[PDB]
């Protein structure tokens, strides 16, 4: 039902999703420390969305009667030069996740694993939204090159998005 | 308003909370693998609860004009010899967390950090509920020693506690 | 718009779906004779669900301007050694249906029939559920090797699932 | 409480009913092919009803402590010369089922099996409607000899009868 | 994230979608002139639906950090010999659109562009609906060979489909 | 009911309306590319509004028992030096349409075509608003010369106008 | 306010509207006699509509400080060769009335009577509707030619339009 090769790669992705959660929580802390509460809440909601991605892997592995196994989660970076650089890193990160999803799709394909392929489909479309939504902001941060005024109003727009777990 | 030492001690506890989250997620995976859906969801909800605890620390630290630093989150155990042993490990852990809170409390009292010591009061009370609820279950597992039928019934009781994030 | 090979593979899968319906109906009559009314009703619900799958194929065929042909539905087994065994049979049957679908997928790909390959995703994803769902009960019936107490409790669980049609 | 001969004559009539469901499902495919969706849905509704008849025999058999035995369901005709021919075939089929019912009634009378003979009244009455309903359509079809405009309208009329199961 | 070759194919398709819109508009004008207001409204709604498909291409292209470019929209045909012929052209046109979708799927597979390939899935499925939809009416038009009475009626049914925009 | 000249002239105006829709759509793509969602959505709404105007000629033409003919729609411009230059073009376009309505009015008068001239009143009054609304924005853009803070605020206002179609 | 010529021209048009009412009332009796109640009620409704037109001339005359004068209302035709011929007459009459309104418009323009020319705008716009609905029906009657089944169906449609007075 799941080859050893595929199970290990899905567990590997599960771990990648969790480190993604961790990495955005890291950016949340970096944004609080700049006093940008909107930016930080956005990143906290990103963090939660990634845990959701991890749970989708967890559920899928169990549906295929496999076994989840958790690995260490590396310490993430502490700091970035500017909000723009933080979003450059988030975007570098989004692309690295897309890539790792494509690799998994190739692998399900190479192994003729239809089910796992169909499951990955949801992440292919989801990664389109992720990259786009981070790009939208990275670009706004460029267009606010030297303007604390726009930065301030950006921070306000990003506060629409809120972590659900405090509830 | 925070000494290096207190900030260090606090960012330290934040990480244990996260590791705590991570450890109960690992037991979720363990119980899910035995096909104990109730126990599994109970453990996912325990993990959310611990993410909560991490967030309180994060909030306190920024409240006191501190900086959160995130650290790596070690690999948890994959496996326990039985449901009972997982709960033994659970209880041992809670006790390990309580001890960590007392040490922090005691550190606060020593530095005369009334704010931090007051912050911690919440965790002293929470831990009481934590330990009590792990132990209740632990004891029930003993009482079901050689009874799949009781374990079956325990599993069903526990399915009442569901993690909130999926929704 | 359908090739002769496609049309054949599609009617075949339509007829396999109809035979699953009958197989599960056969299991319902088995479970009924054992007094296990919960089990028998669960199986009649699974029956109706399989007729649903057959109507899915039926519709796609007409959508692609093809012609449905109905073949004879073989006589299903009558007896099984035990509930556990009946579910093992059921599991293996679902795994057999899954592979029929992979095979249709593989045919679609060879022929470069994008429409059909695309229509099957739904079936690929449904089978992941179908197999999990059967496997969950299967596993519970093993955990209840020799104890009528549990089998009895399971029956009441499964009676939640009822066939919609009799109304 | 059921004689070996009776049980068998009951399990046979159950099968006849399923074959009926299949036959009308075949006529549905035929009408669907001609693009007569109203005739097609009418015939799917009839199929369902026939499955309903089967379940009544199934329920009776288990009340009298008998055992249900499913037999192979033969291949039904694929094609008919015309919509009218189909309904003539359907009328011929209902007359055949009615005869079947009578033969069961006589048998239960002869064996002085009151329960079974009582159970069958439902079918004796039901068959009156069935025949009458088919006859109504069959005649309407004769009346519409070489007139697609009439065929069209009849199709729109019969579309009032939707099968219940797709929902 | 989009190859120059891939972007041209996407903008090309966006243009075919828009031309499809215009084509049905041209057909709406054709039916309007015959005084068949039902057909004409149906075709306006068909048109509106194609503008939708165009927007989907537009959003995807932006989502991938590409750049839409709009090309001329060729003059559609003015007239057809008959409603039936018009529907034959719509059908033929539908088939032309699917081929172009398949060619893009192929292109995207050949480039290893999973995101675009995933984005196209939606159009593959939708084309199966489009085609079937047009076919269903085309065949009724065949069945209405030399019967204005039947034309008059389909007109009335089709009028249940109203373009959303006038309101 | 319509002279050949009037009919030709109404159809040409119909196609001018369509081209405006396409030109405003071109403008939407330009703003979208700049990452100015508010302006982009404004242009798409503007585009639908022009399809509306096209529909009014279409409707009037048929009311007078004429025939619509759809002509090609030329490729619009792709780029503009800036949001300002784009609104300037838009303003210039709007004046071009106004001038066209006047020639139509003037043509309807000289031919003593009261109905058409009456029909065009709506457009004279409409065109007064159309011009006025584009100018307001064009002037807010001068006001903003070298101030992204204002373009940003401007984008956000404009974002209140949304295309109805996607819904 | 009103030249003697204007007032006479208006009173004349008032009597023309009343005559039209009467004309449609004759057609009503003609269709009634044919046993086409739908057509007849449609004509009764059209008759009332014309009385409504007469009233707008009446009110306008008294708002301009003039005096209505009722002239006789000539005997309408009793009979037409066919439903199609009646509608050809209605259409001819609608054209006749449109001509009168244009003639009145011009006269107002001649006399530089801005108030009257402006008041006639309503009737210019109204006649467009009148002619169009009279045409839309006339065409179907042609399209029906040698088919009483369509006449029957047409008659059912027109029953939807009912005169208000009998209430
Ligand atoms: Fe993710
Ligand atoms: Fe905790
Ligand atoms: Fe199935
Ligand atoms: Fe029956
Ligand atoms: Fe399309
Ligand atoms: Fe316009
Ligand atoms: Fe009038």
């Amino acid at each position: 039902m799941l080859s050893e090769r595929m199970l290990k790669a899905l567990n590997d992705q599960l771990n990648r999703e969790l480190y993604s959660a961790y990495l955005y929580f890291a950016m949340a802390a970096y944004f609080e420390d700049l006093g940008l509460e909107g930016f930080a809440n956005w990143m906290k909601a990103q963090a939660e969305e990634e845990i959701g991605h991890a749970l989708r892997f967890y559920n899928y592995i169990y549906d295929r009667n496999g076994r989840v196994e958790l690995d260490e989660i590396p310490k993430p970076p502490k700091e970035w030069e500017s909000p723009l650089k933080a979003f450059e890193a988030a975007y570098e990160h989004e692309k690295f996740i897309s890539k790792s999803i494509y690799e998994l799709a190739a692998l399900a394909e190479e192994e003729k694993d239809y089910s796992t392929r169909a499951f990955l489909e949801w992440f292919i479309n989801e990664q389109v939204e992720e990259e786009a939504s981070v790009k939208k902001i990275l670009d706004k941060l460029k267009f606010a090159k030297d303007s604390p005024q726009i930065l301030f109003m950006l921070d306000k727009e990003l506060s629409a998005r809120a972590p659900k777990l405090p509830g």
